[PDB]
DNA sequence: CATCTG
DNA sequence: CAGATG
């Protein structure tokens, strides 16, 4: 946790690089287990050879660990942090909508900066454009003080459209968190479920409302069950407008809300543990449901849930306020 | 995983 | 349709 920290950290730089700059998914994946294992490892790795001893730990990595232990640095790591082509990619990529693939294309065409990009807005697609248009707002955290205002609106608009809608803003927003990166809304309606064959309107009508009153400003992607947009809290009395915020809205069959809600609320740490506990208790749990575990090895059949309560109960556990869903 | 692009 | 992005 801090005993093999640099090692794990250099490994991660390396891994990351493989994958983003190079196309090195194998290699990339290689750095990864290595960091995972040394990361678990209980002692101070005093040498390459010692590391080697571990699985995932091969000769190359061992070499690397040596040089790093030997001297506060790594030449390759040094050579990579410099390199412009590499840097560009880590950069372009900050654009919402530009992944590595594209980052690479562009670089080879010479776009390496915000400016470049602006000049070449023709080469970018809708998501990418938006992404560029709000590069700034996008990287700005979201003070819960705004979150509360957002939430407030979203929920009232849903209410107006249908009394039957059930919205939830999961996220750390939900776990307590002072700020958040984006807004996640979980959505359902009674007349929508597992069997119930679709109802696209279900999600489109709401989206529509939000843009009606202008809460939603742009559309990243809009499918029948998932909507990726951009929104903004109405600028008050002109002098202080708000940054543009990323927002997501998703339709869920009523028959698997709570699992989603639970699930999406995190933290990943809480998940896992709740997850492991369920398993003991003779259960299985995932994004959409909880299933009683058979003995033949495994086994199915959706346990029926009406609140986050039903879930815990099942696994016989202490209902957790979302605040304490930390770990 | 669901959506988009081309 | 494969392949990219989130
Ligand atoms: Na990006
Ligand atoms: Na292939």
């Amino acid at each position: 946790e801090t005993l093999n920290g640099g090692i794990t950290d250099m490994l991660t730089e390396l891994a990351n690089f493989e994958k983003n700059v190079s196309q090195a998914i194998h290699k990339y994946n290689a750095y990864r287990k290595a960091a995972s294992v040394i990361a678990k490892y209980p002692h101070k790795i005093k040498s390459g050879a010692e590391a080697k001893k571990l699985p995932g730990v091969g000769t190359k990595i061992a070499e690397k660990i040596d040089e790093f232990l030997a001297t506060g640095k790594l030449r390759k790591l040094e050579k990579i942090r410099q390199d412009d082509t590499s840097s560009s990619i880590n950069f372009l990529t900050r654009v919402s909508g530009i992944g590595p693939s594209a980052a690479r294309k562009f670089v080879d065409e010479g776009i390496k900066t915000l400016e470049d990009l602006r000049k070449n807005e023709d080469k970018l697609n809708h998501h990418q454009r938006i992404g560029l248009k709000y590069f700034g707002d996008f990287e700005k955290r979201i003070p819960r003080e705004e979150m509360l205002q957002m939430q407030d609106i979203v929920l009232n608009e849903v209410k107006k459209v249908d009394s039957e809608y059930i919205a939830t803003v999961c996220g750390s927003f939900r776990r307590g968190a002072e700020s958040s990166g984006d807004m996640d809304v979980l959505l359902t309606h009674p007349s929508f479920t597992s069997e119930s064959t679709k109802q696209p309107k279900l999600l489109h009508q709401v989206v529509e409302q939000l843009q009606k009153v202008h809460f939603i400003t742009d559309t990243l992607s809009k499918g029948e069950t998932k909507f990726m947009g951009v929104c903004q809290l109405p600028s008050k009395n002109d002098e202080k407008e708000y940054p543009h915020r990323r927002i997501d809205i998703r339709l869920i069959p009523k028959d698997q809300y709570y699992c989603g809600v639970l699930y999406f609320t995190g933290s990943d740490i809480f998940n896992k543990n709740m997850r492991a506990h369920a398993l003991e208790k003779g259960f299985t749990i995932n994004e959409y449901t909880i299933r009683p575990l058979g003995v033949t090895g495994v086994a199915g059949e959706p346990l029926p849930v009406d609140s986050e309560k039903d879930i815990f109960d099942y696994i016989q556990w202490k209902y957790r306020e979302p605040k304490d869903r930390s770990e």
